[PDB]
């Protein structure tokens, strides 16, 4: 496959521009390690566990961590944490706990250190889990991803408390991509596989065939290049966000939005793998929606060019 290689090229030079180092890694690992031990002080039967971008490969410089307590606490574990001489907000008694720290004056982390910590949010952990072995899969996921992810923030459509779509959103629409769109695939549907083990947490299956080394290589041998097109196009052109779920529940990847019963918010309907009664685009407008669908046929549109070169760096420039 030499259909994309200018593309191609292009793409994991930006990547390597964006991608987290391993320096940056290493301190949020190190301040993980930090927290752990002082969530340690209030209680033994408290665990730390990192989700997230952070935790799958998937993460982009200056990135946020996301934290769980796993195990009333949250008061006291907030408390520790600004006696320790980390800054932040937390508001008790909400119906989700969360405690944002916004910067560190002690630890070392930095005063753009920020991170977000909840509690008992193991679907979380579990979604994560599945990611990270996608990531291990294939080589090209990571990548991809990256690209996507900073090609919604540049674009001004990664804004869930502002119309537009979540980072885990787009992640979700880049693995239906690879698994049900794509022939041939580049992946198969864990979730979906005869060896599929059931396992329920918090009323949820999240089971899935975790057993990688006995998945066989990809059938799909496009380039990086090559995937992102045709990822761009499918979501221009080709899905219809009117009538269709995003779904990894079914063999073919299709679904209906009344068969689901989400037709009343829904404007972009991604159904969570595991926590399947919930839309992951719940937060997306109409007018998010349009202008996601806008940047979609940009970029295809872009791709698609006819003259020579081509000016991919307009893919990640504002607005
Ligand atoms: O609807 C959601 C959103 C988020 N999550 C959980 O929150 C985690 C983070 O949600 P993010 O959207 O922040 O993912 P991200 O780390 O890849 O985005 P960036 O910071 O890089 O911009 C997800 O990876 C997932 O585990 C959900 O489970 N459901
Ligand atoms: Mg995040
Ligand atoms: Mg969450
Ligand atoms: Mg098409
Ligand atoms: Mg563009």
């Amino acid at each position: 496959d030499m259909s994309h290689k200018e593309f191609t090229k292009f793409c994991y030079e930006v990547y390597n521009e964006i991608k987290i180092s391993d320096k940056e890694f290493k301190e949020k690992r190190a301040a993980l390690d930090t927290l752990r031990l002082c969530l340690k002080r209030i209680s033994p039967d408290a665990e730390l566990v990192a989700f997230g971008s952070l935790e799958s490969g998937l993460a982009l410089k200056n990135s946020d961590m996301d934290l769980c307590v796993l195990m009333t606490i949250a008061l006291q574990f907030y408390e520790e944490l600004i006696a320790e001489g980390f800054e932040g907000k937390f508001l008790q008694r909400a119906r989700i706990p969360i405690i944002k720290l916004t910067s560190d004056t002690k630890n070392g982390f930095g005063a753009s250190f920020q991170c977000d910590i909840g509690f008992n949010n193991r679907l979380a952990i579990h979604n994560t889990l599945l990611l990270s072995s996608y990531t291990k899969l294939d080589a090209r996921l990571k990548p991809m991803v990256l690209l996507v992810k900073h090609w919604a923030k540049r674009k001004q459509i990664n804004s869930p408390y502002f119309g537009t779509l979540s980072s885990y959103g787009y992640v979700l629409m880049v693995l239906y991509y690879l698994i049900h769109v794509i022939k041939p695939p580049v992946f198969p549907n864990l979730l979906l596989s005869p060896l599929k083990q059931e396992k329920i947490v918090d009323g949820f299956d999240v089971g899935f065939d975790d057993k990688l080394e006995d998945i066989p290589p990809s059938q799909n041998y496009s380039s990086l290049g090559s995937l992102l097109h045709g990822f761009f196009r499918f979501y221009a052109y080709k899905f219809e966000p009117r009538e269709k779920v995003v779904t990894f529940r079914r063999p073919d990847g299709y679904l209906t939005k009344q068969e689901k019963g989400w037709t009343s918010r829904y404007i972009l309907a991604i159904e969570d793998p595991f926590e399947i009664s919930h839309n992951v685009g719940r937060t997306v407008s109409s007018s998010g929606l349009y202008r996601i669908r806008g940047e979609f046929m940009a970029a295809s549109r872009l791709l698609n060019s006819r003259s020579y070169p081509i000016p991919y760096d307009s893919l990640f420039e504002e607005a």
